[PDB]
C-alpha cells in the first residue's frame, strides 16, 4: 500500500543525493588538478595566489551547496515519514470506533501536514527540522498505543490510547508554535517514553510537564521555562533507564528506576 | 512480509553505494598527494606535465566508474520496487474476486518483470530507466485503485478499479515498446493523475490520449506524435492543479481547474 | 506499524552517513588547498616534504574514520532489520496457533537480539557482521514459510513451516557460536534456498549438512569442516539453478537441476 510508495520515494532521494555528492567530488577534483597545473607553469607569485584563493572560494561554495542538498533531502524525507505516520494514525483510529479519537487523529494529520510543509519551505532552519522529528515520534507513539488498544479490546487499553493520543496532539501544537523552546522539546520526549511504558502515573506526569511548559511559554519568563526543562529532563532519563532495566537486567535496578521516575515526578508537581 | 525484505535489500545498496563513493574519494586523494609530491621534487617540465595528465585521466576515470556504480545501484533499486509493487497488485486483485482483474494484474507482474530485467541489463540507458519509473507509478496507481474498491464494496468503485487497472496495462506495454517516445511518456503520467482523481471523464480522456499516441507510434509520423504530447501535457498539468486546488485553496481555482481539464480534453478528442 | 518506524530510522542513518561523507570530502579539500599554498610559497625542501607527509597521514586518517562511520552505520542498519524480522516472526507464529512454533519463534527473537547486539558492539568484525546477515536471511525464510502455512490451512504446509522454522533456529545458534566458520556459513544459505523451494528432500538434506557442520565444529578437525562446506556448496548452487530454471527456462534444464540437487545430496549423506 502506502508503505511501499514511501520506500520508493525515499530511495529516489538516496540515489539522487549520492548522485549530487559525487558531482561535488568531481568538481572539487577538477579544481585541484587545474590549480596544480597553473601553479607549476606560472612564475608570478601574485597570479598564483589569486588562482589559489578563487579555488578556495569556489571549493567552499561547492561544499556549502552540497550541505544545502543534504538539507533539502532531509526535509523531504521527514515530510514523507510524517505523512505516512499520520496516514497510519487515522486508519488505527478507524479500527477503534470512537468518533472522538477519530477527531483527535484527524488533528494529527493536520499537525503533521502543516509542520512538514513549513520544514520543506526552509530546510536550513534547525528548529523546524527538529520539531518535525518529535512530532513524528509523537505520532508513532500514538500509533503504537492505538494498535495495542485493538488487540484484546481491554477497556483500560482503549482509554489508555485515547488519553495518550490526545496528549500527543497537545505535545505537538506546543512544539509547532515554539520550535526553539527547549522546555517543550523535552516534555514531548518524556511523553513518548511515557506512552511506550504504559504507566498511568508516567502519562499524567509527562502531560503535567507539557502544561507547565505551555503556561511558561504563554508568558516570556525564561527562568520559568528552564525549570520545566530540568524537571522534564530527569523524568525522561528515568523512563529510558526503566525501559533498559525491564528489557534486560536482573530486576535489581528495575525497582530502583521506579523510584527515580517517582521522585522525579514528585518535585515536578 | 515482503515489504521488510525490500527495505533490507535497498539498505544494503545504500551502504554499498556509500562504501564505493568513499573508495573513489580515497583514490582521488591519493593521486592529489602523489602529484603534489612529484611536482615539488621534479624539475623537468616535460615530466611534470605528463604526471599531471595521467592523474587527470585517471581522476576522470574514477569519477566515471562511480557514476556507473550509482547507475547500477539505481536500476537494482527500481527492480526491487517494481517487483514489490507488482506483488502488491496481484494480492489486491485476489481480494477483489474478479478472475478478469486477476488476469489483468497478472500481466502487470509480467510487465514489471520484463521491464525491470531489461533496465538491469544495461543501466546506462536513460530511456529504459525512465520507462521503468512510470510503469512503477502506473502499478502504484492501480494498487491504490484496487485498495479503494474493496473498502465499501461500491459497484462503481469496483468497476472504476477494473477500467483503470486495464488502462494501466495499456499504458505500460506502450512505454515498454517505445521507451524513447515522449508522447507515450506523457500520456501515462496523465493517466496516473487521472486514476488518483477518480473522475470518469478524466480516465476516458487520458486513455484516449494513450490510444492516440499508440496509433501515432504504429506508423512513424513525428508530427503526429508531438501533437499527442502537447495534448497530454495540458491534460496532465490540469490534473495536477486540480489536485492542488482540492487539497487546499479556497474553492475559487478549484472550479477553474475543472474547466482547464474540460477544455484540454475537448481539443484532444 | 513497526515497518514505518524502521524506514524512518534507516533513512536517518542514510542522511547522517551522507552528511559525514561530505564532512570528510570537505576536510580533504581544505588540506589540499593549504598544501598547494605552502608548497608554492616555501623554498626549503625539508619543510615542504614534512608538510606533505602530515597531510598524507591526516588524509589517510580522515578516510579511515569515514570507513568506521560506514561500518557503524551498517551494523545499526542490520540491527534494525533483524529486530523487524524477528518481530514479524513472532506474529506469524501467533497466527498459526501452535504453542510449539511460538516457542520456536520466541528463540529467533532471542537469537536476533543477541547477534545484533554483539555486531553493534564492535562493527569492525566482519564475521559478526556476516553472521548477522545470514540470521536475517534465515528469519526471512522462516517468515515466508509461516505466511504460506496460514494461506489455505494445508496440514502439510503447516508442518512444513514448523520443520523449517526449527531448522532456521538450528542454523542460527550454529553461526552465532562459530561466526568464522565457512561450513556453518554455507549450510545456512543452503537451508534458506531449500526453504523457499518447499522440497521435502531439500529441507532434510540441508539440515543434515547443518548437523554435519555442527559435529565437525564440536571438535576442531579442519579437514572435517572443509568437507561439509564443499558438500553444502554444491547443494546451494543446485538450489539456485533450480530456482532459475523454474522461474524461466523451457523445462529442459529444470529436470537437469533436479538431478543436480539429487546427486549433490547423495554424496553428502
Amino acid at each position: 500500500g502506502k508503505e511501499l510508495e514511501i520506500v520508493a520515494r525515499l530511495q529516489q532521494l538516496n540515489i539522487e543525493l549520492a548522485r549530487k555528492l559525487l558531482e561535488a567530488v568531481a568538481r572539487l577534483q577538477e579544481l585541484n588538478i587545474d590549480l596544480v597545473r597553473k601553479t607549476s607553469e606560472l612564475t608570478d607569485e601574485k597570479t598564483i595566489r589569486e588562482e589559489i584563493r578563487k579555488v578556495k572560494e569556489e571549493s567552499k561554495r561547492i561544499v556549502e551547496e552540497a550541505e544545502q542538498e543534504i538539507r533539502k533531502a532531509e526535509a523531504e524525507s521527514l515530510r514523507l515519514t510524517a505523512e505516512a505516520a499520520a496516514d497510519a494514525a487515522r486508519k488505527a483510529a478507524l479500527r477503534m470506533g470512537d468518533e472522538r479519537v477519530r477527531r483527535l487523529a484527524a488533528e494529527l494529520v493536520r499537525l503533521a501536514q502543516e509542520a512538514a510543509e513549513e520544514a520543506t519551505r526552509d530546510p536550513n532552519s534547525s528548529d523546524q527540522n527538529e520539531a518535525l522529528r518529535l512530532i513524528i515520534l509523537a505520532i508513532e507513539a500514538a500509533v503504537r498505543a492505538l494498535d495495542k488498544a485493538i488487540e484484546k479490546g481491554d477497556p483500560e487499553d482503549r482509554e489508555r490510547a485515547r488519553e495518550m493520543v490526545r496528549a500527543a496532539v497537545r505535545a505537538a501544537e506546543l512544539v509547532q508554535r515554539y520550535p526553539s523552546a527547549s522546555a517543550a522539546n523535552e516534555a514531548l520526549k518524556a511523553l513518548v517514553a511515557a506512552i511506550d511504558e504504559g504507566d498511568k502515573d508516567a502519562a499524567r506526569c509527562a502531560e503535567e510537564l507539557v502544561e507547565q511548559a505551555e503556561e511558561a511559554l504563554r508568558k516570556k519568563n525564561p527562568e520559568e521555562a528552564r525549570a520545566v526543562y530540568e524537571a522534564a529532563r530527569d523524568v525522561l532519563e528515568a523512563l529510558q533507564r526503566l525501559e533498559e532495566a525491564k528489557r534486560r537486567g536482573d530486576e535489581e535496578e528495575r525497582r530502583e528506576a521506579e523510584e527515580r521516575l517517582r521522585q522525579a515526578c514528585e518535585r515536578a508537581r
